[PDB]
């Protein structure tokens, strides 16, 4: 079978928590009043809810609604949970309400309003100091979380909501979120297709924290070479194939070898055979402006194989490449 894997940080955090912390299923939600809501527009759908823009009529500022399709109810605890143990943390959208949605009969999240602009064109224009920065406050997000015990596990640009006139970053949808516990195994079907580990993709259930990273190396080569998404796989198999372009097969090997991993043979036609290639070969003129020895050392750190050796969150804030980033 599999060899066993722990996070190296922040291992045992929920085992020293009260149960009541991470214990979901047995949660008690505390309804608001539904009439404090008025629906205004319709920012999108989802696989899990639709979204809205709403006002709250006590103080008539902005809020979001965020309206849960029908899950079974510990997904909904779940996500309800990991938001209340989050609120507050820095750079976590904040969960302001909770009511029942006479509609949909399910619950309706309240949360902050973002004024956000979207990433297809945000992501055209920011600078290199711009990507410091957000990638800094995105850190700070996720060494929270997994502080606190949980591992996001849907880190994409379409969850990280940016309002770039307040220089203002916010962490969303945790809705795929999990409490980590030493030796649990997790769902390989998480996060997006472009932002999935290799651990998902070889079908390794222990795994923690380090998730979160690989998807914030996915997020970080796509905004440094001015390529989105950057690993761009039409399915989960082919994911991995151009993974392994770039990381190159020897350490895919040596990796699923660790964990004593075996590869779905249907990659036995597709894989090849691939050298590891170095960062520079995807600069370009265009996009040489973003990129730095410091970002691209940043970058290998996080893209690893191994979910043991990438960058933890609070390593990588230590990193030189946020030397140049203002400090609060
Ligand atoms: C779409 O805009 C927003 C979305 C959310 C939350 C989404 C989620 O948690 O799933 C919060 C604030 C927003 O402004």
């Amino acid at each position: 079978g599999p060899v066993p894997s722990r996070a190296r940080v922040y291992t045992d955090v929920n085992t020293h928590r009260p149960r009541e912390y991470w214990d979901y299923e047995s949660h008690v939600v505390e309804w608001g009043n539904q009439d404090d809501y008025q629906l205004v527009r319709k920012l999108g759908r989802g696989k899990y809810s639709e979204v809205f823009e709403a006002i709250n009529i006590t103080n008539n500022e902005k809020v979001v609604v965020k309206i849960l399709k029908p899950v079974k109810k510990k997904k909904i605890k779940r996500e309800i949970k990991i938001l209340e143990n989050l609120r507050g943390g820095p750079n976590i959208i904040t969960l302001a309400d909770i009511v029942k949605d006479p509609v949909s009969r399910t619950p309706a999240l309240v949360f902050e309003h973002v004024n956000n602009t979207d990433f297809k064109q945000l992501y055209q224009t920011l600078t290199d100091y711009d990507i410091r920065f957000y990638m800094y406050e995105i850190l700070k997000a996720l060494d929270y979380c997994h502080s606190m015990g949980i591992m996001h596990r849907d880190v994409k640009p379409h969850n990280v909501m940016i309002d770039h006139e307040h220089r203002k970053l916010r962490l969303i949808d945790w809705g795929l979120a999990e409490f980590y516990h030493p030796g649990q195994e997790y769902n390989v079907r998480v996060a997006s297709r472009y932002f999935k580990g290799p651990e998902l993709l070889v079908d390794y259930q222990m795994y923690d924290y380090s998730l979160d990273m690989w998807s914030l190396g996915c997020m970080l080569a796509s905004m440094i070479f001015r390529k989105e998404p950057f690993f761009h796989g039409h399915d989960n198999y082919d994911q991995l194939v151009r993974i392994a372009k770039v990381l190159g097969t020897e350490d895919l090997y040596d990796y699923i070898d660790k964990y004593n991993i075996e590869l779905d043979p249907r990659f036995n036609d597709i894989l090849g055979r691939h050298s590891r290639k170095r960062w520079e070969r995807f600069v370009h003129s265009e996009n040489q402006h973003l990129v730095s020895p410091e970002a691209l050392d940043f970058l290998d750190k996080l893209l690893r194989y191994d979910h043991q050796s990438r960058l933890t969150a609070r390593e990588a804030m230590e990193h030189p490449y946020f030397y140049t980033v203002v400090k609060d």
